[PDB]
């Protein structure tokens, strides 16, 4: 139902071969433990009854309860949600979080629903799967087209159903409902932090580096903002409405005001308007896919001009694109490290909730950044000492998949 | 992963149109409420690890908890299980049972596993979905390649997990584990009873009728036994191994002894060995598909030679076949009526379990036969007055769908 | 700590060998699945704190939830409670009830506690084991020195803890708290029914038959009353205070008056006062142990003068006694049949609770009496064809054990 | 069935009398609240069915949920398991942990089972008691012949049954499954820390002190390793295969190599081979029982040559031995203090799980070591002022019991 699953299975096959895993073990890791599909009907403002389908994929729980966000979008499919859940397994393993991989999606265009409709949609999604949710079973969060407001609805419905004011069942919550202020921008803070560290290690430094970012929402906006503060030059931004290239630099806050008033960054007046396709293959130092998956494939990988790719989106490169970047000498900082700001921020939110709320937002910001940087340093050091002939995704996946396999063996599952 | 779902959805649109239901209502009905996919891995003693995928489709619960069996089979798919779960919703509604429709399947060749491997499989299937099973949630049962032994494993695992000796969570159980003796043969008793009644109504009676049955398992054997006892001549039986025709009559018990000692009824000595395709188009009075779906289609339907077809299997004739039978004046008694002796018997088992186990076996036999004759008579009489331009299948589905819709309306769901 | 467990295990290995069971299979059956020991402390009316030990033995659950009574007594031990739970398994199997074998007891002299102290004891007993009780887990009942009042306390504590008004968690309840009138006297009705039927089969009938009953409580009294009404002559009754013999017959209702006003039937004026030992070896036609276990043994079995022993008590004869009675031509009707009116009455009470209370007292009486006579008649006819070289106890045990083994095999447990 | 329970109850009445407790109060403390016995049957690799008995003793829960390990061994009995659970109560009280005393064991020779057989055993053990386990009910852990691998199986079974990924239900877990690195060696670190501190207080310090350790497993090895690093001379080690003495010192890492390659430290080439009996009475400065209970008794206590005994094992000295060591001027550091590094490490693991995993390995090490030294220093200073006429064990028990009694009084239980 989606090519992302084909890509994510192929990336797993490649690391499994490198680890010397048996074919059958790879098969177990390639398939999710449990997937739920659910029907949601809502009565719209116009009086019309509409039916939507959603999923929750629970890929792997060797290392703890399932963890991952929920996306709303008109092209969401079962296999997309499954694939996204597999990326969560690896990310959570890499960052040594006590979490397996989970993900959800509803096949809907949220831009065409009222707030009341979206609320009703959100509540019913939780209602239909809740026997397989819990703060120690499967903890959702935001993703494309969901946000702290979605999480407040999710939480309120869970409280309604279970009677338990369990803050820890959802992350990305508003800070007045048990969330943490840092989680709002923790993905982009992590992508910026990692991009800067990566640029210092690999391309001569971040200062004056020309950066193109695809997508301008929760990840893309904050990534732009923080990279701008760090002295990079943001020369390209885009969203679903298209992109803008300006070699003089984009005013990031102004661009957000353009989205707020017009609905797309493409309406930014000073710059060359471009297709998303053109934006990805335009000249830059660093390219940061921050929107959707499979945006760089066997067709455009040969035309990417960036020296350094940092993955803010989940699964923006196909398995072919991986091989092409390796052959071309383009350094790719993988999603499972680069974007882990999100889930590491959720971890702190979740642990704070379990602890009864005693972590400050300033401690939380430090905890997130430190884990991210420490993870990068571990990855770099394993790369240099054990897998110097492999790309960084391969090394990160080797660490991630090795840990999952060990835990499943200990538990008698393999 | 199957056309059986395409067929069921298409039938529902036609029936909804006939009932004057709007597109939006039909959309709700055509989508399952919840479907779970689960991964099962097993290590043989040979040492090899194998992975199997299974499903539980919970189609509709307007009228009660989900109810339906679980098939094992190497060609089982997600769409096949969803489709069979829709057939269960309608047959359950048609027979005025307090149940909605569900079904499960695992994609495995059970003939290639050891008994211990099958047990491990069956236990793990139940474990992986159990939070959405229960005696007032979803009550499984047998189907193809599963049986009382399978239900003993299901039950024992469920006891392990829940701590509760809730006999009612599964039907088709062994008598010594909360089952009822009549359930073993209730489907085939129902098929024979219905075939006799229809034969009396339409082709001059059951005595001396030449009957051909495809499949010789739980449905097919007992159908054959009861029709033998009722005066009919069984001239053809079959199974996955092929069939056997003898115009002088098959000895039904000897034939089972052939299955038992050789693995297939095709080894019966006294008759012509034939393929299944050939059995289905051989001369007879009554033809009873009792194996698998979609065995009679636009290609062999013109060649079938029977006066009366009684559907023991779920979904044995395609819509093209129904059309051709109508034109040819071949009577078809639909599965949702004819084979409902299984799920009615399961109702009696489940009710007996809930009431603490009091209902005697004889009264059980009576309750099943009465309900099924009454349903046929009701449907027969109804058809004279409304939907006279439609086949029996269409009328039966119309009543089944109408009842479901009425319950959803009452519950504020539509 | 009780010779009763040695008798039970020893009797079990003999039956296993006759059934041709592996030694390893018998090892499984000879050990309970779960046994709980609990501590109960009570602040007495004097002001003294006292500690009591109690147990719950859950022996086998192959055929259903554990079922059996709780006894209070100063000589109660862990192994007595285990042994009595094994007897429950075999009797529940024999009578084809959907129940396994359980038993409880507390090591206490209840005659030296106040009512409020006995309440506190009873409540604490249920509290400390409740996570392994339930109407589909383990359903307790009365036994020695417990009664419907005890059951009412047990129930009220279970409702307090769980918040569910689940009447089916205890049987022997008062009829205003979900009990049934017939359960008060169903044990004695069963014993009397069975004694008359055996008397008709083997000694020319009940009318004028001289009966001696040991024990005059729930089992003893009702046995006496019903045998009197059936036309037997009750020539001897006893309780823990001693016995009374009157060859002209005892007035049973008057004897109960004597017990209520003096505390022992030994104070019955018109008769010869005897020790319990003397009672058991006194001349009579029918002897009915209806007090405690192991009362007839290698020392007094040679001196018993009855034609027919009917076991009201659990385990009144030792294995040596069985051998002597066989050699002497004394017919013994084993406890697992003769006394099953209690647990069969419990079954009706439990099913009635589960059903919502449908079944009337008169239907209930009939169901119990019929199951008993049917069971005796089945056992009798069976015994002519199979195990004709063994006594009635042995053939009953053979059937009982065989059914359990079959259910365990079905469940993969053996 | 173990002399250990007699020692414990006897030691308890002495402490009670010193505390001025009523005999009736001591009766309550001397009896466990709940004890479960379970049956476990396993189909072995040969094809033979074997049955094993196991127990869970939940002794006291006044101060919190029950806490303590599970031991596998062919001499394990119900009363040994009860006695060890009492030791847990007193040590958890002494260390001011929010836990009561529990213990488990299974009567089995684990050295004669395959890994798969041990897995099956472990899983079934947890399954049969799970309704009285939970992270706030009863938290098990390792002991003799159990280890983090055992804990992983226990956990995976608990997740299977409950569907909750509750890491805090077991401690001693692998660090990838919610364990902590320091827990592997926290018992030995505690013993070594305490031995050094006592050596400094009482014998002029640890450097060059001659140490003899009985047992070379989780406690024994790490004790040896850490004392070596602290500058002690390890002159004697043993295991169930016998012992080795070398007055020049044993190479501790080499000895573990010998164990791994030969199965016993007795195969250590450079040293005099001795019986365990001989080891215990060999000349040394510090003697550390770190294997089993009751190894020093009235027969060998007169012949022990150490200045200082530090109890790594539970219950290694009998009451007679305590009296002799007191008369001889041999200082004994009791198990409830010396060995509490295990359960204090378990506490940190459990709190860390509840907190969401905040606490680092280095903070964890510090917390354990500090609580131990603080506890020893508190006990030392206390002992100068109160109970100065009693040994260290007696004063520790006095505090431990007094805290429990106070908590029970507060709860109305006493
Ligand atoms: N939110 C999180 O914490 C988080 C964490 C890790 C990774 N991610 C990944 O980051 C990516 C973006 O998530 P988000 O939270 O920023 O979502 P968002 O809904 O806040 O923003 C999505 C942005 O992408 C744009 N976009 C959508 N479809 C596009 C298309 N086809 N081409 C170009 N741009 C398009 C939108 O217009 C918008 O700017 C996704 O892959 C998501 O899985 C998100
Ligand atoms: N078991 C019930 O109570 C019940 C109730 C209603 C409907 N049904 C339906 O009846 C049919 C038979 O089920 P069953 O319970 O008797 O199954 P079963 O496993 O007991 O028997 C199946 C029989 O069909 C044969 N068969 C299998 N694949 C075949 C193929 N490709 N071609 C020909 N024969 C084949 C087998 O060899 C065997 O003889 C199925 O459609 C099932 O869903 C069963
Ligand atoms: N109550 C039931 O439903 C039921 C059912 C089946 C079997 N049983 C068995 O029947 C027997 C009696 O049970 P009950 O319910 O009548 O008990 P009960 O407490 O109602 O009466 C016990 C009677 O036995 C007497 N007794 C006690 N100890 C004695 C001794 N050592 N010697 C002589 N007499 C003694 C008492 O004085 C009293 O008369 C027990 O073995 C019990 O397990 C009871
Ligand atoms: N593991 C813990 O966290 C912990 C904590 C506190 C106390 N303890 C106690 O420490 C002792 C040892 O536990 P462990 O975890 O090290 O066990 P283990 O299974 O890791 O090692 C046991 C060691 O003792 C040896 N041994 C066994 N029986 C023996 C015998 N009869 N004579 C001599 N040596 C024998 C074995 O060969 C092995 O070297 C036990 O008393 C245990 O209850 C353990
Ligand atoms: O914060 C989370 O747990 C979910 C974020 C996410 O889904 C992601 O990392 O892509
Ligand atoms: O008896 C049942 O519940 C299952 C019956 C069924 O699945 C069927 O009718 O095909
Ligand atoms: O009625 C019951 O369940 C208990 C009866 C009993 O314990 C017994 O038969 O001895
Ligand atoms: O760490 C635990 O909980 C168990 C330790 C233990 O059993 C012991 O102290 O002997």
């Amino acid at each position: 139902t989606s090519n992302l699953l084909v890509q994510q299975v192929k990336k797993l096959y490649k690391v499994g071969e490198l680890l010397g895993l048996d074919s059958e073990t790879i098969d177990v890791l390639s398939q999710p433990e449990r997937v739920m599909q659910v029907k949601i009907q809502i009565r719209s403002s116009d009086g019309k009854l509409r039916t939507f389908i959603g999923w929750r994929s629970q890929h792997n729980s060797a290392l703890g309860p399932y963890k991952g966000g929920v996306r709303y979008g008109p092209n969401v499919t079962q296999d997309e949600v499954i694939a996204l859940s597999m990326i969560m397994t690896w990310k959570n393993s890499l960052l040594l979080l006590p979490y397996g991989g989970g993900k959800g999606g509803i096949r809907v265009d949220p831009k065409k629903l009222t707030l009341k409709e979206l609320e009703d949609l959100s509540r019913k999604y939780v209602q239909l799967i809740h026997k397989y949710l819990g703060s120690d079973v499967d903890i959702p969060a935001p993703d494309i087209n969901t946000n702290p407001q979605t999480m407040a609805w999710f939480l309120d419905e869970y409280i309604k159903i279970t009677g338990k004011v369990d803050f820890a069942v959802f992350t990305g919550k508003p800070s007045e409902l048990g969330g943490i202020g840092v989680r709002l921008y923790s993905t982009g803070l992590g992508v910026a932090t990692i991009a800067r560290d990566a640029a210092n290690k690999f391309i001569g430094g971040i200062e004056g580096s020309r950066v193109i970012i695809q997508g301008f929402g929760n990840v893309g906006f904050f990534t732009a903002k923080f990279l701008s503060e760090m002295g990079a030059k943001i020369i390209g931004v885009s969203d679903i409405g298209g992109g803008v290239i300006n070699e003089n630099g984009i005013d990031v806050n102004r661009a957000l005001e353009v989205v707020q008033s017009t609905g797309s960054v493409v309406n930014y007046l000073e710059g060359k308007k471009v297709t998303n396709e053109e934006l990805l293959i335009s000249d830059c130092d660093i390219l940061i896919p921050a929107a959707v998956e499979n945006v760089i494939n066997k067709f455009n990988a040969p035309k990417v001009r960036a020296k350094l790719i940092v993955e803010g989106a989940n699964g923006p490169l196909t398995a072919d694109a991986d091989e092409i970047m390796k052959q071309r000498g383009v350094i790719v900082i993988p999603d499972i490290l680069a974007n882990a700001g999100g889930v590491v921020g959720s971890y702190v939110e979740w642990a704070n909730n379990r602890s009864g709320g005693i972590i400050s937002d300033e401690e939380a910001k430090k905890l997130i950044v430190d884990r991210m940087i420490n993870a990068f340093n571990t990855l770099y050091d394993f790369h240099k000492r054990k897998f110097a002939d492999q790309d960084l995704r391969t090394v990160a996946m080797a660490l991630a998949v090795d840990r999952v396999v060990g835990a499943m063996k200990a538990r008698g599952l393999l």
